[PDB]
């Protein structure tokens, strides 16, 4: 029996690698699991891993590395700039190479083109997106009553802040707030967000919806609290690892939206966060739950596919993924066959200490306010993919 090959595609050491590594600790949790219940096609599944330590071109270096060792599937999540390059670069393997084609499972990269203008047949991406963030973060707040009439886009200028200022836009009418302005800003470079946070307050809103990371969000926040800016951040980045740490009080109150939230469905999503903590050391966090609730709606596709004379058929493994779902930790979990963007649950949370699980160690941790099905929380189909099929 041929054994399935799945290749990470990942920034796995040195000082950049703290998200890479998170995915590496989710890919392990979840194929260790499956290699528990048996693998795949009688064999146990090989875990192939590829250090890319050169952004989008060291990682087609990598993938064409990968699919030479055997890989039939590649997984990545921690860069939509390195997506864009392996989901291409498989794309056009797959046209010149049919018969031998190779799937790319996107664990985490959130830019619309992935299952837009460069949706194709063999990747599925199984994480949310700019639009699945942003319009469930601002409904979540508009039915708790804590959205507000006024409100104001400020994010990066990069492909990724502008997906999420095109959705903040385009959602304004049908949710009901006004964009009061938008800025794009320089990409984790600024220090001092002072004369930003001095527009917003001149803006006169009640809440700012930014998709920005690291110092961009919170050295933004900060300077807001600074300023006595009162506006609540709608957020899509807010429990990233050591945020709450680094803010502090400054976080308080202020909102992200999210695929799981360890009190948001009782004895399940405990759990499941706590058997995360047994095998990997921590309760998942950040961009975890999203990687191993794809690896397990994956794992049902496998269960689901028919071996033929023991050759591993990644068409058939991709049509059992767009027919598979599987009950996780935060509910269902299934594909969009149009175009491959997983359907599933999203929990809006905000910052308290009335949260039960604490985050960084401080007083406060996410409290969960309200679950979207994954019904509610999918984003619709993008007029720009359209996937040609097997
Ligand atoms: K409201």
């Amino acid at each position: 029996a041929e054994p399935l090959k799945i290749a990470l595609v990942e920034t796995l050491s040195g000082p950049q690698a703290s998200t890479g590594l998170l995915y590496r600790a989710a890919v392990l949790y979840q194929l260790g699991k499956i290699n528990e219940a048996g693998g795949f096609n009688g064999e146990k599944i090989q875990i192939l891993e590829y250090d890319n330590q050169g952004g989008p071109v060291g990682a087609a270096d990598r993938v064409k590395a990968a699919i030479a060792d055997g890989a039939q599937i590649i997984v990545q999540g921690s860069s939509s700039a390195v997506a864009g390059q392996i989901t291409e670069d498989v794309r056009k393997y797959n046209l010149r190479n049919k018969g031998k084609e190779v799937l790319y499972l996107n664990l985490g990269a959130e830019a619309l083109e992935l299952t837009g203008s460069k949706c194709h047949f063999y990747h599925f991406r199984f994480s949310p997106n700019a639009a699945i963030r942003f319009k469930t973060v601002a409904q979540g707040m508009k039915d708790k009553g804590i959205l507000g009439e006024r409100a104001y886009s400020i994010n990066q200028n990069y492909s990724w802040g502008v997906d999420v200022e095109n959705t903040v836009v385009a959602n304004a009418k049908e949710i009901g707030y006004e964009v009061v302005d938008k800025t794009l800003h320089e990409v984790n470079k600024i220090q001092d967000f002072s004369p930003y946070v001095a527009k917003i307050q001149a803006a006169n809103v009640d809440t700012v919806f930014t998709g920005n990371w690291s110092n961009d969000l919170l050295l933004l926040m900060k300077a807001a609290s600074g300023a006595g800016l009162k506006a609540k951040f709608a957020t899509s980045f807010l429990d990233q690892p050591g945020n709450i740490g680094n803010a502090g009080a400054i976080a308080e109150g202020h909102i992200v939206s999210t695929p799981f939230n360890p009190e948001a469905n009782g004895e399940a999503s405990m759990a499941f966060a706590e058997d995360y903590k047994k095998v990997t050391g921590h309760y998942p966090s950040y961009v975890e739950p999203a990687a191993v609730f794809g690896l397990q709606l994956f794992g049902e596709a496998l269960k689901n596919v028919k071996p033929g004379e023991g050759k591993i058929n990644t068409t058939d493994i991709a049509l059992a993924i767009e027919n598979a779902s599987v009950k996780t930790p935060m509910g269902d979990y299934s594909m969009r066959s149009d175009d491959h963007q997983a359907k599933f649950p999203m929990v809006v949370q905000e910052v308290s200490k009335k949260a039960r699980i604490k985050a960084d160690g401080t007083e406060y941790g996410f409290l969960p306010f309200k679950t979207f099905t994954g019904d509610e929380s999918i984003d619709p189909v993008q007029e720009s993919c359209s996937m040609k099929r097997p």
